[PDB]
């Protein structure tokens, strides 16, 4: 499922804590279109992929986060390797998303 | 000077007001860094450009405008001329935005 961030501490712990897992955060913004039309896929996404981390990150709540990973377009998604950033695209693009994810697994 | 709009009735009336004049509108968000780095400049070019009217939105304040504006990169510039949107693009690339005002006013 995916993990609801709410914090610039949570967001590193969950990094963290991740391990060896792929984490794959979802940067969105509630009045985004694009950014609710892809929510239910990219929910699917974190029970199909039970090996990746997937999280969510709402920017008016955690400017902090936000400003931190550069974030300027909505949707975002960054894309963390043991702490690592490995990729990174932005777009409510479906197949991208879990072409990406298939890629840095 | 730049106009601060807040409220969906506010963006109308501007539009409407701003009779032959070509209309400028900044949408930007304060946790996203770009839209920082070019808000002075873009108060420049209001005192610069008195033929044309320049008017902020900041996305946070206005989730309705932005949503119906379907902004979603930031910042985000339109241009509007009689009601209608002649332009747009998204970046705070100053040289492009100038050079886009010279192209509509």
């Amino acid at each position: 499922m995916v993990k609801q961030i709410e914090s610039k501490t949570a967001f590193q712990e969950a990094l963290d804590a991740a391990g060896d897992k792929l984490v794959v955060v979802d940067f969105s913004a509630t009045w985004c279109g694009p950014c609710k039309m892809i929510k239910p896929f990219f929910h699917s996404l974190s029970e199909k992929y039970s090996n990746v981390i997937f999280l969510e990150v709402d920017v008016d709540d955690c400017q902090d986060v936000a400003s931190e990973c550069e974030v300027k377009c909505m949707p975002t998604f960054q894309f963390f390797k043991k702490g690592q950033k490995v990729g990174e695209f932005s777009g409510a693009n479906k197949e991208k998303l879990e072409a990406t994810i298939n890629e840095l697994v």
